[PDB]
Parts: structure tokens; sequence; C-alpha cells
């Protein structure tokens, strides 16, 4: 697998354990073909850092934008360019796979849509994409769309393409 | 005093102290009105971290772009042929280098992009336009090895070998 | 048209043919808003001698001073340290240089004092301000054995590799 | 003799050949104690050329300033700086030797000045130095002073320094 894609996103954790509090951290995702993966981004040094999490392409059910958070933070509300584009991510998208909804925010609509269209690609010819999901985001217990109780509730919206 | 920009560069060490090694470092640049400044940069946070350093702008001599290196190494690369990158590059590639003259040395600034570098030489020239010690003179390429590269000055505040006029 | 400037200077060969040996001729200019033009100089006879070269003022597409020689002969060198000399040396010694770039290369010119090369560099600018090819990137070095001594470029006409921003 | 001065001046023909037309060259001047010589100035080269003509500093009995030319033509009238000054020479001074009158011109008063001194200087402790004088040109047959008629007649005029 070669690059698809490569940028900078803020993502929510997805708390796979108890302990885990709910956070954000800045990775560098990378985009191939058999995998969405993300790393520490090593500013000094310029460079990628240590893993911290991947998805295997053919386990993403569905990768779509999600609905907006009600009070986005600064960190994630809408030439200091060079800077916000690395400090200020207020386009979620999502994407689901076996485990649930990874949540990415991106800095810019470009970079986002740049994002959903290839994943759209790579997963095209998967065999359990949903055409059901979830507008918004799963949180505190709920998914704030259908208001359903489980990470893994069925998607109470309907996605054709 | 407000700043009046901020951006992050990659500059060269000035090497004021005798053990200092000839390194290159990413510091968030800040200008107000009384200095340019420069920090270590919290990418993690998204903050500007410890102070590395400052220049105060009443003592800036001259601002000016700097012939570049003959061979740059990848981070000092112009762009070369074959914009996701972009979001990258411009944390990464630093081609573009600038030098803020004063009593000192020059401090050896480089910029992802040439408007970055019109945009800072612009408004540095503006806050010093009124100095006291301007120079007419400067010297074109860095100083290096233990000389300017244009003139072969040793001493790193050897009076510059250009003029610029017009 | 008018003169508008004139004076003696020593200049390069632009080596234009490849015989051409890199020497130096000591020319009266010229300025009119048509050429910068340069003649064998009649001393005896205190006149204008044949026509040597010329460049059509629109045509250049740069005017700035150049960085000195390391080692110039004494020809080309700084008045060192210790007037009646005055009137010899401002036709014998002329240790500053200009260089007017066009669509060929550039043209080195000497000047005699600093003050003579500003002057030209002015009104230079001047007559070139509306002109349709002005670079905003030059050489600051010169061309020399083969390439130029700032970004080793090798063709006379190397794109600049120096901005010059305000 | 090391040199005391050196300029380039215009000095008018000697004629001491019958041959000899009336005429005007630039020459370089250079003055040690003991000889005030001329020579071709080589431009292009930037030299010294060959030596036209010489005076023993010793047989000089009188340097002083001359009558102006009546109608001096261009060359002679009163930043073109750097050219005026190699192309335009107005100020006569006179050197008076054994032969007679050598006429020199300046193309400043300045520089004329600062010759005259030296000249003086040079000559201050000759045995013949001359207390009468022509302040004019010996011209076309006579001296424009004394109306005289030998380019070696007496001082038509008085010289005490
Ligand atoms: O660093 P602290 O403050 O502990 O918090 C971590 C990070 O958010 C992890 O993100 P990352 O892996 O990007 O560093 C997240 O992992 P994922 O979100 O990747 O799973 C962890 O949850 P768990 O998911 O429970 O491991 C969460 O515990
Ligand atoms: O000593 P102070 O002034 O606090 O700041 C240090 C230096 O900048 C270190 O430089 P170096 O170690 O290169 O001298 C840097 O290490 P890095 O080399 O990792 O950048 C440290 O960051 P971290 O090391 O990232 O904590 C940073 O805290
Ligand atoms: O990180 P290490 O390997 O220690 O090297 C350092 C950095 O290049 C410094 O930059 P910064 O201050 O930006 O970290 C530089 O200071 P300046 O370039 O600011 O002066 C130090 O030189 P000295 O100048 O000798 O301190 C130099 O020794
Ligand atoms: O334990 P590993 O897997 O190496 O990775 C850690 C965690 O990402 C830390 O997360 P946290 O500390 O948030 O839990 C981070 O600290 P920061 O909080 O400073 O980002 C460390 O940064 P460095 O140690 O400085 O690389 C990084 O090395
Ligand atoms: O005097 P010699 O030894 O023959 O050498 C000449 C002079 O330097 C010429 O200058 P100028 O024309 O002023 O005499 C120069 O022309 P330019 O410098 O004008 O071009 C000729 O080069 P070419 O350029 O190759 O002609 C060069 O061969
Ligand atoms: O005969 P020698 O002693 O060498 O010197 C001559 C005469 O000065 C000539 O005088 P004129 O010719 O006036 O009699 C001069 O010619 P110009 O008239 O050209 O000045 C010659 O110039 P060059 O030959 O070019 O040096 C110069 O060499
Ligand atoms: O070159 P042409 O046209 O023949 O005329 C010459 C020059 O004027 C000589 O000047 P210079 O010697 O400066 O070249 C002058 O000598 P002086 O004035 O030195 O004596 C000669 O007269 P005579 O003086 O007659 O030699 C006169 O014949
Ligand atoms: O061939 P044209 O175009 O007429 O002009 C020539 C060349 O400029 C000569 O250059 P070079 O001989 O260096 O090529 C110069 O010789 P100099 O070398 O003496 O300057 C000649 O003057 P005089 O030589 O002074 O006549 C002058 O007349
Ligand atoms: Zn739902
Ligand atoms: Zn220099
Ligand atoms: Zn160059
Ligand atoms: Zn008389």
């Amino acid at each position: 697998a070669a690059v698809i894609l490569e940028s900078i996103f803020l993502k929510r954790s997805q708390q796979k354990k108890k302990t885990s509090p709910l956070n954000f951290k800045k990775r560098l995702f990378l985009l191939t073909v058999h995998k969405l993966s993300y790393y520490k981004y090593d500013f000094e040094r310029g460079r990628r850092g240590s893993k911290k999490g991947s998805i295997d392409v053919e386990k993403i059910t569905c990768v779509e934008t999600v609905v907006p958070e009600k009070n986005p933070p600064p960190e994630r509300q809408i030439e200091m360019e060079q800077i916000s584009i690395i400090e200020r991510f207020p386009y979620p998208f999502q994407v689901v796979y076996d485990e649930g909804p990874l949540y990415v925010f991106s800095p810019t609509e470009e970079l986002r849509k740049r994002w959903i269209h290839q994943l759209k690609n790579v997963i095209r010819y998967n065999s359990d994409l949903v055409q059901k999901y979830h507008p918004c985001f799963w949180i505190d217990g709920q998914y704030l769309c259908c208001s359903q109780t489980a990470k893994n509730a069925m998607g109470c919206q309907i996605l054709e393409n």
C-alpha cells in the first residue's frame, strides 16, 4: 500500500477502555488501500511519530460527515493560516467500522471533502457498507441522533450515496 | 503590545556560544513593536512554548533576503515538480531565507513560502524605518564556516559588502 | 536624444564571442532614453571615439550593484589609506561595479566613485521604470569562470537567484 | 627624486624649432626636486607614456600665473566633472627657465594654486630667480605685456613674492 492521503487532524478518543477519558488528540493520518492509520506527529523532527491507531479499510462500513458540535470550543470553532490549519479543526467526519465510529476533525471543508471522497472510493467494494447511519455523535452515553444507546446501534438514518 | 505577525519558521543557531552547533530549529516567531521573539512551539497543545530568544526591534540594523544555500537539504529545498501536503509542507519545508541583522550578527530565518517572507520583510521594514543604526550595506550571502560567502569577511558583524541603491 | 548622463567607466568584456577574452576596457558611456551606449574615448583630442557597443534601454530588465571581486587588482581596488591624484584616480581607479541586465546577459560596469554609481543606477532606474520585462530576481555576484558565483548557474541568462523586497 | 606632484595639463608648444606649429597638447606633468617633466598620457593603459619634455628645476627663474587668453576656445574656457577636469583647462601658469616660458593650463584654480606653490618651494634656493617678469603670453612675435620681441626679454613687471 502507498499513501493515498496524509493530513494532520484532531480526533476524539475512541474510549475502547473503560478507563479512557474522552479526549481529542492531533494526529497525522495516512490512508492507504488497506488501512487508515494514525500517528503521533513529531513536529520538531518534522516527521511521523509512533503509530497510535489503525482501521482496516475493508472493515469500514460507513464514512460520512457528522453533525457538528453544539458549542465547539475554540479548537473546534469556526493568514494566521499556516497555524490555524494545524490548530483549528472544526470539520468532523466519521469512520465507521466494526468497533464503531472514529471521529475525525478537519481544519477545512476542502480537506474534509477530499478525505471522504478517497474514503468512499476505498471502501466502495466492501461487503458490509451500510445504507443506514447516524449523522451525529455518539456521546455521554447515546447517539445524539436516534437517541439510541450503543456505539454499534443501527443507523437511524439513510445513506444511499 | 499587539502581535503584528506570528508564524512558524525554521531558523539557524546564532552560535553565540563557542560550544554551540550549527543547526536548525522550528520556532514560533512573533513580532511586536518591541521585539522579534521566537519560542518553542508546543504542537501537541497547539501553543506557544518556552521563549528561545528575541531581538529588540530598535537594535535591528537591516532586514533582507539572503542568497540561497547552493545545496540545501530537502527540508530547505524549493518544492520540486510532483495541496494535502500543503498543510504539512508549510510546517516542514522552509526554502526561503531572510536575515535580520542587528548589533550582534545576522539571525537567519527560513520561510515556507515566498509570500510569508515578503510579508515579514515588509513589516519588519516598517517597524525599523526610524531606527538609529540602519545600515546601507549588507551581506547578501550567509555567514558560514567562519566567514561570509560574499566577501569572505570573518567577523559576524563585519560591515556589509553590498550596497543596495535605487 | 539628449544625453542624460555621460561618464568614463571601466567595463568587462561581455564575451559574446567564443574567442573573446575576459578583459576590461575604459569607455565613455552615454545614456539617452533610447540607449546606453559606450565608446572608445579619444583622450588626446578630448573626445568621443568610435562606438563599441550599446544596449537598448527598453531591453534592460535590471540594474543593481554587484558584490565586489574578492581580490581585485589595483585598478579596481578601493582607495587605501595614504586630491592631485583625484584628477587622475578618477580615470584610473574603478572600484564600484554595477550590472545592467538585459536579455543577453549582464553588462558589468565599474565606477570610480560611489557617488557616480548611485547616480547612474538611479537614472537607469528611471528610464526603465515602465519596461515590459523587469525582473524581480537578480544575481548579486558576478558571472565568472562559467557560472554565477552566487548560485552557480552556468547560463549567463540564468534567472536570478535573489529577490529584492521591501 | 620622488614625485612631489602629478597632474594632467594642457600645454602650449614651446616651438623650439622654426618648423613647430603653435599647439596645445595634454600631458601628464610630474614634479620632483630636480625636474619638472612632462609626458604623453597612455589613457587606455592608464599610465604614463613617452617623455615629451623636461626642465631642470634649478634652471627655473620664474613660475607665475599668466594673463588669461582673450578668447579661450572652449578647451580653455570657463558633474560632467570627471570629464571636464581632463578636457577643459582654463587656468594658465608659466614656467620660466633659460629657454623661456613654458605655458601650462590647469583645469582648476586649486590645482593651479597647488602647483605654483610647490614650484615656488622647489626653486626657492635657486640662484637666478628673477624679480621682474611678464604677466602675459609671448605670442605671434611679442610679449603681449611689455610688447617686447624676444621670448627671453626681461620681465616688464615686478615680482618680489
Ligand atoms: O492519552 P490519554 O489521555 O490516555 O487518552 C487516550 C487517547 O485519546 C487515545 O488516543 P490516541 O490513540 O490517538 O492517542 C485513545 O485511543 P484511541 O482513541 O486511539 O482508541 C485512548 O482511549 P482508548 O480508545 O480507550 O484506548 C485514550 O485513553
Ligand atoms: O530545555 P528547555 O529550554 O526546556 O526546552 C527543551 C529544548 O527545546 C529541547 O531541545 P534539545 O533537547 O534539542 O536541546 C527540546 O527537546 P527536543 O530535542 O525533543 O526538541 C525539549 O522538548 P522535548 O524534548 O520535545 O520535550 C524542550 O523542552
Ligand atoms: O538545540 P541545540 O542543539 O542545543 O543548539 C542550540 C539551538 O540551535 C539554539 O536555538 P534556539 O535558541 O532557537 O534553540 C541556539 O540559540 P540561538 O540560535 O537562539 O542563539 C543555540 O546557540 P547559541 O546561540 O550558541 O545559544 C544552539 O546551541
Ligand atoms: O507513551 P508513548 O506511546 O511514547 O507516546 C506518548 C503519549 O503520546 C503521550 O501522551 P500523554 O502524555 O498525553 O499521555 C505524549 O505526551 P504529551 O502529553 O506530552 O503529548 C508523549 O510525548 P513525548 O513523550 O513528548 O513524545 C508520547 O511519547
Ligand atoms: O579588446 P579585445 O582584446 O579585443 O577584447 C574585446 C573587448 O573586451 C570588447 O569590449 P569593447 O567592445 O568595449 O571593446 C568586448 O566586447 P563587448 O564587451 O562590448 O561585447 C569583446 O567581446 P565580445 O563581446 O566577445 O565582442 C572583447 O573581445
Ligand atoms: O612619435 P612618438 O614619439 O611615439 O609619440 C607620438 C606623438 O605624440 C603623436 O603625435 P601627433 O600624431 O600628434 O604628432 C601621437 O599621435 P596622435 O596625434 O594620435 O596623438 C602618437 O600617439 P599614438 O601613436 O597613438 O601613441 C604618439 O605615439
Ligand atoms: O606634435 P606636433 O604637432 O609637431 O607639435 C609639437 C608639440 O606641440 C610639442 O609638444 P610636446 O613635446 O608636448 O609633444 C612641441 O614641443 P615642446 O613644446 O615640448 O618643446 C613641438 O615644438 P618644439 O618645441 O619646436 O619641439 C611641436 O612641434
Ligand atoms: O579597431 P577599432 O574598432 O578602430 O578601435 C581600436 C580598438 O579599440 C583597439 O583595441 P585593441 O587594439 O586593444 O583591440 C585600440 O587599440 P589599443 O589597444 O591601443 O587601445 C585602437 O586604438 P589605438 O590603438 O590606441 O589606436 C582602436 O582604434
Ligand atoms: Zn442515530
Ligand atoms: Zn559580504
Ligand atoms: Zn545567482
Ligand atoms: Zn612683458
